[PDB]
Parts: structure tokens; sequence; C-alpha cells
């Protein structure tokens, strides 16, 4: 089973999604709740359904609000076509006050559970290319999620974040998820207008601690980076709420949960502090495109987007995290 390690061995890199043989060592990985990753995931699907173009041709008169990445501002009540149109047209994007071009966030869309619904044939080209489906998909033999009573696919579309102040801002704060996730990207959208940005994304992963590895995945694959991810182990997370409660209040600060205020984006100085202060090393991850990232229940992550990113996750419930499931629906 062709597959090899990343974060100096510590990540699990599978490179053929459809392999059957998968799960063997998927397993031994999950079953200790490390993420792990899976290559080659959008030369499964068909492309001309995941193009932004595609998106605003088909739902760009439908109402929704977006989110101003850099300040967390909403933009109320705009059309599914500004956000789109500007994904990676950079002179078609809305702009702030200043007449700047904003990074911005499809806030709840589709909403509710209307993706199905809204979009049969993406729903199903998904469902049908995505790795461990026992595992992922809703009726995969290895998924609980319906099979259980009631006690236990989303996309994420925003551009991305490049500049040196951008580095600190997270696309999506730290948090957590109730259930085990495959979190997949489906299409990466460099954008032009204002010239290259070669060089800022990879300051930005090197920075964000990413491998020689990972980092040749650029220099000698010459892939299309999409995001930046953080993940911690779900066991790790009380030491991660530990560091910032005591970070918030050196600003003001209540005994409450700041990974479900989900207003922290762990910077460098912060990961140093949170391995060095609490032994805690996290999985610096970089999602290229066509790269599935598992993501365990209640193991806390963060994302910040390189490029223009659509993504779309889809959850499910493993029986070897099942415990954990229960045990976050029940606290959440
Ligand atoms: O992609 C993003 O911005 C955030 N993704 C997730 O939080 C996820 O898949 O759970
Ligand atoms: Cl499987
Ligand atoms: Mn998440």
């Amino acid at each position: 089973t062709s597959h090899s390690w990343l974060c100096d061995g510590r990540l699990l890199c599978l490179h053929d999604p459809s392999n059957k043989n998968n799960w063997k060592i998927f397993r031994e990985c999950w079953k200790q709740g490390q993420p792990v990753l899976v290559s080659g995931v959008h030369k499964k699907l068909k492309s001309e359904l995941w193009k932004p173009e595609a998106f605003s041709q088909e739902f760009g008169d439908q109402d929704v609000d977006l989110v101003n990445c850099r300040n967390c501002a909403i933009i109320s009540d705009v059309k599914v076509r500004d956000f789109w149109d500007g994904f990676e047209i950079i002179c078609k994007r809305l702009r702030s006050e200043d007449g700047q071009p904003m990074v911005l966030k499809l806030k709840d869309w589709p909403p509710g559970e209307d993706f199905r619904d809204m979009m049969p044939t993406r729903f199903e080209d998904l469902m049908e290319n995505l790795p461990l489906p026992e595992y992922t998909k809703r009726d995969g033999r290895l998924n609980l999620a319906s099979r259980l009573p009631s006690y236990f696919p989303k996309m994420y579309n925003a551009y991305g974040l490049i500049t040196a102040e951008d580095r600190r801002v997270g696309t999506t704060n730290l948090h957590l998820d109730v259930s085990d996730a495959v979190n997949v990207m489906v299409y990466v959208g460099i954008p032009i207008g204002e010239g290259a940005h070669d060089e800022e994304v990879l300051k930005t992963i090197d920075e964000g601690d990413a491998d020689e590895v990972t980092k040749q995945r650029i220099h000698d694959g010459k892939e299309k980076p999409g995001a930046l991810w953080h993940i911690y182990a779900a066991k790790d997370a009380e030491k991660i709420r530990e560091l910032l409660r005591k970070v918030g209040e050196e600003q003001g600060q209540p005994d409450h949960d700041p990974i479900h205020d989900q207003s922290w984006y762990l910077d460098q100085t912060l990961r140093k502090r949170l391995y060095e202060e609490y032994g805690v090393q996290g999985w610096a991850i970089v999602q290229f495109l066509g790269d599935a990232v598992f993501i365990p229940a209640g193991a806390p992550h963060q994302v910040h987007n390189l490029y223009s990113c659509i993504k779309v996750a889809e959850d499910f419930v493993s029986p070897e995290h099942v415990k954990h499931c229960f045990r976050l629906t029940q606290e959440f």
C-alpha cells in the first residue's frame, strides 16, 4: 500500500484513496488519536463540478452573509456571486471602507442540511470518491453515525491570507468538533491582481512549522498549497485550555472554555510556548489540492488558508472513537 510519513515521521500520508487495504494502516494511527492525510482525491472527482465559476453560475443569485477574516466583521445580505466572482479575481472582491479588497469567508453555505438537496450531483461525486469509504460514507459499514440512537456534508469556502500581518490570523480559529470528519480540498484558487505570492506562502508555512518533506511537495512536486492546519490530540485539549485561560487573563478574563469560544489562533509564539511549557506538540499540516484531512472527534484544530480554498467535509462516527463522540456530545 503506497504511503509515506510527514511531520517528521508522525503523520501518515496515504497516496491511493481507493486502495482497499488503506484501513489497516489508517486504523493503527487512528486508534492512537492521530490525524491522517490521504492525497490524490482530486484525481477521482469530476473537476468541472468543483469550479468557483460553476458555483457562481448555478447559485449566484442566492442571498448570503460573508465574514471578513481579518477583523471578523460580518457583511450582511450580500449575494453568493459576490463571493465566488472574487475568489480568484482580486479586483472583483468586495471592498472595505478604504477601497481595499477584503479576505472573505462564505458563512453557512449551503445553509442547514441543504447540501444534498441543493447539490445532488456534487453530493454523489464526493460520496462516491471519499477515501476510507466504510468509515466515511453515510451508509458505510464502520460508520455508526446513522446506526446509533439519537445521541451522537459541510463546505468551507474562503479566500487566502498571505501577508506577514496575516500570519497571526486564522481562516478558522482553534476549535474542536464532536464527531470524526474528513475534510477534502477539492479546489485551490491562486488569485490574480496583486502579482505572485509564492515567497509569502512559503514563509508562512515555514513559520507555521511545516517539515522539509511537506515543503518538497512545493519545491519538487509543484503542488498547489491550499491551507495550513494545526491539529492537536483530543487528550491534549485541557492542557491547551489551561494555556489560553492564562494568556486571556493577561488581558482581563471566569473558569470558561477558550476552545469552545473559538477566539484564538495559535501563532508561532504560542505554539513554541504550548510545546515547551505544556509538552504539547501538534501536527502542522499543509493541505494541498486533493488532500483529505482526517480529524479525530474532539481533536482541536485551526485552519489558515494560504490561497483561495474550496473544502468539503463529511462527518462520521468510527468505533475507535465512539466513546469520545458520546462524551463530546454531552459536554457540548
Ligand atoms: O477549512 C476550514 O476553514 C475549517 N475546517 C474545519 O474546521 C473542519 O474541517 O472541521
Ligand atoms: Cl475502508
Ligand atoms: Mn473543524
